[PDB]
């Protein structure tokens, strides 16, 4: 079991360098669109309180160069949907996959294509966290890369990158330009809420190891959904729903483990530990996986 | 930090099937060359000892099918190179990269697409075992999927997949179809020799970790190569060498940290475990990012 991602070539294909005065970062370009995080158009001086119409007013098509690796695309109009700066440019893109526009929630999964001056860089997996920041791999001008999932020859575009929050993790926007939580793209003391552990992933993944090799932290017992969420809360992990239980319904047909014969299990570990034990080579339970992605691999 | 591949578009659009009799598996479509495992010609009585050179000489082109997504390639010429198949068809590939075929040595890494029947299923990244294994992700079907690295521009293929071994780790050829390790293309009783850890990506990654801001477990001591090896081997570390000494020397001089001073770090890391702590996210000790990896993400 790995943490995979999905193929990234039809989404390299739309990835552009969006220039705005001295300031660099990516673009994604679809049909004649190209979208990209709204503060390209802050400067340095206005960072602190950045007035966004205004700036955006005062800007001219001319004022952004958008270039797709060595070809200049020349940018015909200019708008703002929320957090988002769309482009109008003079050519579709053609190489424009079949696509959606979604805004997914905290938990659930997604490849994200890294990106550096309009190019393709590395790509891996990331969830969304209960907190909604990512915990990406994301330096300096990273801003307007993108996350995605595929379902079958479309892709379903859910993230772009816009700011790094000071205990380095990444905060972002959906393709219409609205945050994930509850952040601002400006210069700010603002600082990612307390995190918690995403049960059902967890669980999820314990499903993972048994269809593998890995079944020693199994046992006799089951427990109730009412004591399991008490432990949970005491660990700082999500609730775990009813609607968590459906989800993992074929895992648990799949092996002989009820989801809450699998709560006593993980509430066993959440206590007395691993034991020096190890679950599919990790010493930590890993909560990025969701009960999609198991089935999806293995 | 993340275990980041490279973007797969440029190897997504070489992957086609390739069927020969019951046994369909991926090839790799450059030029107008499909290379694939040539344990495709194998038939299912055929599988503990093989005669390839036999089989295939009773092969004609039209028992080679080759498909492209939903176009059939024509073979019109076929060829053996150590245990890879080698395809001539009809059309060159039009998507052909810039590429090269690259044998590695246990340590290095690089990103695989795995495939099943010629199409993408999804990208992780990947590292060469001291043992010349692969603790890879694959399912029946996967043999044919390649291994491979893009620094600038050219994709660098350096492995294909080819079988799983008992302990459900992974042997492959490089792109000449000589294996890595002691392995053949036959159903045997062979296994994985006892695997160590690299010791030089060890190593490695704790650097990465100080520069992404993480001191706590260094200390005031040294330590000499020769004692660090003797101490290291107890814990079944790959030895470390005058070679690695001088690969880790820019990662030295970034962080003023002397290799031999970060030697005596995992001395102690070893003797005392992480004490409920995690580095760069994890708890255990990583050792599938090289030196190189380090200074591309970082
Ligand atoms: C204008 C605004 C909203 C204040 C801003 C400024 C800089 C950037 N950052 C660009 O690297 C970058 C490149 N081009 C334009 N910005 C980085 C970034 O977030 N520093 C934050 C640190 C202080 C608080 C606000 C910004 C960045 C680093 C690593 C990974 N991700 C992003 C993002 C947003
Ligand atoms: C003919 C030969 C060399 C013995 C062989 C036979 C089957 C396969 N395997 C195919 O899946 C497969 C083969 N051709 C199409 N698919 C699987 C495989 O290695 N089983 C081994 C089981 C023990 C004995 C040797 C083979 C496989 C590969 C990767 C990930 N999981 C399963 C590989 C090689």
């Amino acid at each position: 079991f790995r943490k995979m991602a999905f193929p990234s070539g039809k989404v390299e294909s739309c990835m552009v360098q969006v220039t705005c005065g001295t300031t660099t970062l990516n673009g994604l370009w679809l049909d004649d669109v190209v979208y990209c995080p709204r503060h390209v158009i802050c400067t340095s001086e206005d960072m602190l309180n950045p007035n966004y119409e205004d700036l955006l007013i005062r800007k001219s098509n001319h004022n952004f160069l958008v270039q797709a690796g060595n070809v200049q695309l020349r940018v015909i109009g200019h708008s703002m949907q929320n957090c988002v700066l769309k482009l109008k440019v003079d050519t579709a893109n053609p190489k424009t996959p079949k696509y959606k526009f979604v805004r997914i929630q905290p938990g659930q999964t997604f490849s994200v294509l890294a990106c550096y001056n309009g190019s393709p860089s590395g790509v891996y997996q990331c969830a969304m966290r209960p907190n909604f920041t990512i915990k990406g791999s994301f330096l300096n001008g990273s801003c307007g890369s993108v996350g995605f999932n595929i379902d079958y020859d479309c892709v379903s575009f859910c993230y772009m990158h816009h700011m790094e929050l000071p205990t380095g993790v990444h905060a972002g926007t959906d393709l219409e330009g609205n945050f994930y939580g509850p952040f601002v793209d400006r210069q700010t003391a603002q600082a990612a809420g307390t995190d918690t552990t995403i049960t059902v992933n967890v669980l999820a993944w314990l499903y993972a190891a048994v269809i593998n090799g890995d079944r020693w932290f199994l046992n006799r017992f089951t427990t109730t959904l009412n004591d399991f969420n008490l432990v949970a809360m005491k660990y700082n992990y999500e609730p775990l729903t009813q609607d968590h239980v459906d989800i993992l319904g074929p895992l648990s047909a799949q092996t002989g483990i009820a989801v809450l014969d699998m709560c006593a299990s993980l509430k066993e570990l959440l206590q007395n530990g691993m034991n020096g034990r190890t679950i599919l080579g990790s010493a930590l339970l890993e909560d990025e996986f969701t009960p999609f992605d198991v089935v999806r691999q293995c």
